């Protein structure tokens, strides 16, 4: 009544077996593996959790903690003062400073420490089980649609945060660190369960259904009856008894399979030229392989004959495959390639605006994600874990507060 | 039921035989050998080694210790000053930060020698044995497959670790080495343990069995009939009467089987020009090689005859595989290649986020270590031991109570 089948059909198995390299490999084609990484989404991670952590901070906390360690040191002011005796300003006003910079430095460590522990609990389960980025990408790759499932439930991520956030000495250990952790803790459970709720379905099971009269899908999963919703992110195309997608891999068929045609065709006349020497027969008027035209002949003669042992040719055919699958791969995905003075490809990574193409659409609708913060620039994704969180520490509102209280802790050291 | 066979059938065994060079070699295939490398997860262990036992240590008891030394040497301030009686703030100012700074230089290289001797007992056990590295890479390789046996037991990493900690003369003479060895103890034990129970099973022993209706593995060991716990990071592709993985060797098969077929044709093609004259016979109406075509000769005669011996090129195709083995394996493990100022391939090492993707999971999952700390950085696996103890051991929490201390003495050394 207007339904029909969509992914399940032959002419799109070929396209997954075309991405797995079954109609020949090129070199163009191994840029795809770098498209698939989940570097971007972690970083993204990273980011996020490092920017929800560092927001809770509060002045008054973090001066009081450092009221109670200059206590616990015994080196206030007038104590100073009162033992140095001396006018010598510089030496005094060092002193103070190095004291605080050996506070600020273990406070930055353990907030290092304790991010760095949160963090650890969502990145492996991104790439794989539910929610994963590298299906997600290949979706895309092969049609444009991203059938999605969900079910409200607990789990694996929800249970390690419970496990890690609820016995960490250093929440006991540090006024800050406590507040800001159960200050932030409601998002990293929603966040959890979003991660833990969703999942992209399996290339070889799900079930796709469009009808062109509305322009609504059906997708459902045979093996357990769960019916899902149908991402579509680049619209098809509908031409009467067909289905026209705008994913790479459709516009890219043609060619490859007439360079997979012409292929097989020169390996077959290939095999036609072992003999060297051969030989034609007929009637008469009243190492080798032998022709006989003897029984078609009928008050005939062989007029003439002729040879010419064609060879197709197919090197540069391949050559303009892989440029062509490089150059459209790098395109459509935004992919930023890196080079030396003149050395080529030293390295690979999205681009700025490619994680803001591909990255965010992931964590606003296949997850449904609470919030991410502002993204990441193209750059951050190079950086390490610890670069990250260092160029996110100093930017944030901490380094402010730090920078802040040496400043008048230095000030009145000698004014008292 | 649906059970399928997957590993012990002979189109696995032939990727193997593929990856030890039964179908040909190239010198793009080379690239390999360092992608086996347990250079990586050495480096990791002694940063995790460095970090966990420098991370313990306590500034009172250091503090305490500094001040049993100078009570050792006589040299307290004021006995000092009560002996050099001058006003020369420098030189007195100057002795006392050398006094320091040779007991400074000598806790650094006892702390390294300690830390090399802690480390000296896990780094054997990694490569070989439980818990191979290039085993589980190999693995990667050829399916993305990664069986996996475990057993709770102890073994010889763990009797090495109470072997060489119970007696060491260290503990006794500084307490704070002691401190900071009892206090991370028993994250050494556990990591020993990690080691120990866990083991990568072997290509040609192991069992593997899958199941499409529910998607579940079953691994067991023929011999002993031990059940294992399969892992899988790139998902397999079902495809009815088939499974097509998606490991670099899959997508590299039917390239490099065309080149072997190619290579074998034109052997047995130079095989047959080795005859310089030919001679061809027939029926009458009414360094040599003879034909013989008289035998299918009635009634007919030989109109014409032709001769061209064909003899198919194929170094084009070897230097096309061997640049295509090359690509794929620098970006699937994302190698980062270093170059001179025009020179190629000056020395070649683990990316930044290769180590991230392939090394880190190794020890998430694989060996199901306690914890790794903050994960290093591509530019640190060129290091070298004390290369790495130096660097992580300036940005460490000692460094701060070491420079601490030395502020304080340097001030109270005239001030008093």
């Amino acid at each position: 009544d207007g339904w029909v089948k969509v992914h399940p059909t032959p002419g799109t198995m070929l396209f997954r077996e075309i991405l797995h390299g079954q109609l020949g490999y090129t070199e163009g084609q191994g840029v795809y593996n770098v498209v698939r990484s989940s570097e971007a989404t972690t970083r993204q991670l990273q980011a996020a959790i490092f920017h929800a952590l560092l927001n809770a901070t509060t002045y008054r906390d973090l001066e009081a903690d450092w009221l109670g360690h200059v206590a616990a040191r015994g080196l206030q002011p007038q104590r100073l003062v009162r033992r140095y005796r001396n006018a010598r300003e510089a030496d005094i006003a060092g002193v103070a400073e190095r004291v605080f910079d050996t506070w600020r430095n273990t406070l930055r460590t353990t907030l290092l420490d304790f991010a760095h522990g949160l963090v650890a609990c969502f990145a492996p389960g991104g790439p794989s089980g539910p929610s994963s980025f590298p299906k997600y990408i290949d979706w895309l790759t092969c049609l444009g649609l991203v059938p999605i499932l969900r079910k409200r439930q607990e789990g694996g991520v929800t249970q390690g945060l419970r496990a890690f956030l609820k016995q960490h000495p250093l929440t006991r250990q540090l006024a800050t660190v406590a507040e800001a952790a159960e200050r932030a803790g409601p998002g990293f459970f929603e966040l959890a369960l979003a991660f833990d709720s969703t999942r992209v379905a399996d290339y070889d099971r799900v079930y796709i259904y469009y009808n062109h009269r509305r322009g609504d899908w059906l997708v459902r999963d045979p093996i357990s009856g769960q019916r899902g919703e149908c991402l579509v992110l680049w619209p098809p195309l509908w031409t009467g008894d067909r289905l026209v997608f705008d994913s790479p891999v459709q516009r890219l068929f043609p060619e490859i399979v007439a360079c997979h045609s012409l292929r097989e065709h020169a390996h077959v006349c290939r095999l036609r030229n072992t003999a060297s020497v051969k030989v034609l027969l007929g009637r008469k008027s009243d190492y080798d392989i032998i022709d006989v035209s003897k029984s078609m002949d009928d008050d005939t003669y062989v007029a003439n004959s002729f040879q010419h042992p064609y060879i197709p040719s197919y090197a540069q055919d391949l050559e303009r495959l892989s440029r062509l699958w490089e150059h459209e791969l790098v395109r459509c995905f935004k992919i930023l390639c890196h080079r030396n003075n003149q050395g080529q490809e030293t390295s690979i990574s999205y681009s700025s605006g490619a994680i803001a193409a591909f990255v965010a659409p992931y964590f606003e609708s296949v997850l449904r994600a609470p919030r991410v913060g502002a993204p990441i620039t193209g750059s951050d994704v190079i950086l390490g874990e610890e670069e990250l969180w260092d160029a996110v520490f100093k930017k944030t509102r901490l380094q402010t507060y730090l920078t802040d209280i040496a400043a008048l802790f230095v000030a009145d050291v000698q004014h008292a």
